[PDB]
DNA sequence: TCAA
């Protein structure tokens, strides 16, 4: 049988492009010593370490490195009668996918999952953590996206009449679809009710009825947005149905403790069959949303593992003194340093240094980790370069850590990895995230970005940058001036020199390797920034990797969609003061939902006492005070920090540890009340108000000239 | 210069 939907990873491997430095030959003469060797192999990819030689692909009890895997290539390992019972987990991250009735018809779901699912449906999968440490996947059906658009408008133009003809014409535009990408499109894939709602914009606008249209997929939702209807105004098509499970349910968060329970009808979740696991956890469940409640009181972080990692490149052309490139295939990696940490105790568990070449650490090195009371070095040596990235990529798929570090791990070391397997291996990368296939994996370029589903990849350069004043931000400086440590150094230009002399000079290297990840583990640990992120992340309502790579902008864009819906409002889509512009925006009232560009919008109110008026820009706007319609932007801010000084109020009596979570908390409000302003004045950005923005400028000025 |  095996499993439902192909893992798409490397579970085997028996040819290979073979690329390895002609100068790890010891037998061979000079003129044979330089250069790569460059050909196909006919072998199974094999590491070796202490004497030992596995294949890098084979599982079972006497690997060379750590896993917390149950599945491999669709057998599983785990212990005969493994089932552990959950009630509480803890989500770290959260998946959106797509499945297909037909495509899980062999697995066996529950009918309440199947229907969801048929003919195609959004799956939200919450990825996490049991107390006893086992890799939980949570798949909760039922989530569906929706959009609106004005009924009148949308009956005079489509000459509809009831909600199911706009399902008539939305099929149509897909069954319409150019290379026909929306092949099997009907009615069925639809819903279409009539709402009362408000658009956001201006004082003066009445509530109106809108046809609310639930859609199945996000790449129908996307295809409406752009192509139906241009000259009807959308509204909220642009919200990801992760986004729509985390406000249609109060009190989710994208980043907690949830607790399994019973449904409305005292439906339970269902635990899949192993070989029908989307995943590498150890278990997972079919749930719907009423299956869920957060879990009060539970606060403590679970036993998520950090890898912190570093690699190091030779460039083998004419001048080994270049700055490599991947796309060159004789430009090396040589060695990956890899570190692993227990995240909620700090420990550092394994110390894993991946070797082109043989490579003797030096009894030194191996005896100050040995009195810091460091885990002892393993060794892992490889005849070339594939063995080593794909055991590498072996080591992240089996070991799954939930958190990646090191320093330029983004803008150098990801995309150096990931360039030469895909460029110059063919390897495919979809199945290497905590899916098994068809998940994200992916670096881009603005400096870069990286999304890999089920990983938070956290960049040290991109930390310490923004919390501290340097001269230079190279690693051996930061080193110097945050952990007052003064570390030695190889440069580019050693290695080349270290690399060719043997196997106790590459050891050099190594123990090089090892000293830089100890010391960006270090600062990992001082700055604890994923508790900054993920109490940002908590309190946006966004998942923890859209914290960190996506911009300010969706912070706010989901706070003011969470308020915006309870208030009936709809967004369509496109001395010194303290807290300045924040502070006016409450004091004035400010908002798109106060605006006024017109004088017969506020001629039944009187000036002064019902409205500011005031000259922006060369034109009179007009904004109602707080009695007559209050602010949305005011409401976030006041609540933000009502929020914050509770906070900052409990921190002196609070335990030392506790201490920690609420200075990651205060300054998660402080960060997102303070990029308000900005969010409203990015022109072509999500929600744009230029007036709200210049009204601030216009208002501070007028302010310091008062004082 | 800075990224190996
Ligand atoms: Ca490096
Ligand atoms: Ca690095």
């Amino acid at each position: 049988t095996g499993p439902t939907q192909r893992h798409t990873y490397y579970s085997e491997c028996d040819e290979f492009r073979f690329i390895a430095p002609r100068v790890l030959d010891e037998d061979a003469p000079p003129e044979k010593r330089a250069g790569v060797h460059d050909g196909h192999l006919k072998r199974a990819p094999k590491v070796y370490c202490g004497g030992d030689e596995r294949d890098v692909l084979r599982v079972g009890s006497g690997g060379f490195w750590p896993r917390r895997s149950r599945l491999w290539g669709g057998v599983d390992h785990a212990p005969a009668g493994f089932n552990p019972t959950v009630t509480v987990f803890h989500v770290y991250d959260i998946l959106e996918n797509v499945e297909h009735a037909y495509g899980m018809r062999a697995a066996q779901f529950h009918a309440r999952f199947m229907d969801a699912i048929t003919p195609t449906g959004t799956v939200i999968t919450l990825l996490g953590l049991t107390p006893e440490g086992h890799r939980v996947a949570v798949h909760v059906y039922g989530t569906r996206q929706y959009f609106y658009m004005n009924k009148e408008e949308v009956d005079r133009h489509l000459q509809c009449r009831a909600p199911r003809d706009l399902c008539e014409r939305m099929a149509a535009a897909l069954r319409e679809s150019p290379g026909a990408s929306f092949r099997g499109i009907s009615a069925d894939h639809f819903e279409a009710e009539v709402v009362e709602r408000t658009d956001v914009y201006y004082y003066e606008t009445r509530p109106a009825l809108f046809y609310r249209v639930y859609v199945r997929s996000g790449r129908v939702l996307s295809y409406l947005c752009d192509n139906f209807c241009p000259a009807i105004k959308k509204y909220e098509g642009g919200v990801d149905a992760t986004t729509r499970f985390i406000l249609d349910n109060p009190g989710f968060v994208t980043f907690g403790w949830y607790r399994l329970k019973p449904g409305r009808n005292n439906t339970l979740a269902q635990p899949r069959a192993p070989m029908a696991f989307g995943t590498s956890s150890d278990v997972e469940f079919n749930c719907t949303a009423d299956n869920l409640a957060i879990e009060g009181g539970m606060s403590d972080l679970p036993a998520y593992k950090l890898m912190c990692f570093d690699i190091e490149c030779k460039a083998g052309g004419e001048d080994e003194l270049a700055f490599p490139v991947a796309g060159h295939p004789e430009d090396l990696v040589i060695q990956i340093s890899c570190l692993l940490y227990d995240l909620s105790t700090t420990a550092l568990e394994h110390v894993l240094l991946f070797s082109l070449g043989s490579c003797d650490l030096p009894e030194s090195h191996l005896n100050e980790l040995a009195a810091r009371g460091l885990p002892t070095p393993v060794v892992l040596e490889f005849d070339s370069e594939f063995e080593m990235l794909l055991a590498f990529m072996t080591l992240v798929k089996q070991y799954g850590p939930e958190f990646v570090t090191g320093y330029n791990i983004i803008n150098f070391d990801w995309p150096f990895l990931l360039a030469k397997l895909t460029d110059i291996y063919k390897v495919p990368l979809d199945g290497y995230g905590r899916m098994n296939g068809r998940g994200v994996f992916r670096v881009w370029d603005i400096r870069s970005k990286i999304k890999v589903n089920g990983m938070v990849n956290i960049d040290m350069y991109g930390i310490i940058t923004d919390k501290i004043k340097l001269s230079s931000y190279k690693l051996n400086a930061v080193a110097e001036a945050v952990l007052k440590d003064k570390k030695k150094d190889l440069s580019y230009r050693d290695i080349p020199a270290y690399y060719a002399a043997g196997p106790a000079q590459r050891g050099v290297i190594g123990e090089y390797c090892i000293q830089d990840s100890l010391l960006v583990g270090q600062l990992f640990f001082k700055f604890l920034p994923h508790l900054e992120l993920s109490a940002v992340a908590r309190l946006a309502g966004i998942n923890i990797t859209r914290t960190i790579y996506d911009g300010q902008q969706i912070r706010v864009f989901t706070c003011l969609l969470r308020l915006a819906d309870q208030k009936g409002f709809i967004l369509p889509d496109t001395f010194d003061f303290a807290s300045l512009y924040p502070s006016i925006i409450q004091a004035h009232n400010l908002c798109f939902s106060t605006l006024s560009l017109r004088a017969d919008a506020v001629a039944h109110l009187e000036a002064g006492k019902d409205y500011l008026e005031i000259e922006v820009g060369g034109r009179r706007l007009f904004f109602v005070k707080a009695h007559v319609r209050e602010s949305l932007l005011s409401i976030l801010l006041r609540d933000w920090l009502a929020m914050r000084k509770q906070i900052r109020s409990r921190i002196p009596q609070s335990s030392p540890e506790e201490a920690v979570l609420l200075d990651k908390q205060q300054a998660a409000i402080k960060v997102v009340c303070n990029s308000v302003y900005g969010f409203t004045g990015v022109q072509h950005g999500l929600l744009p108000c230029l007036h709200v923005a210049a009204t601030v400028t216009t208002i501070g000025r007028e302010m310091l000239l008062a004082t």
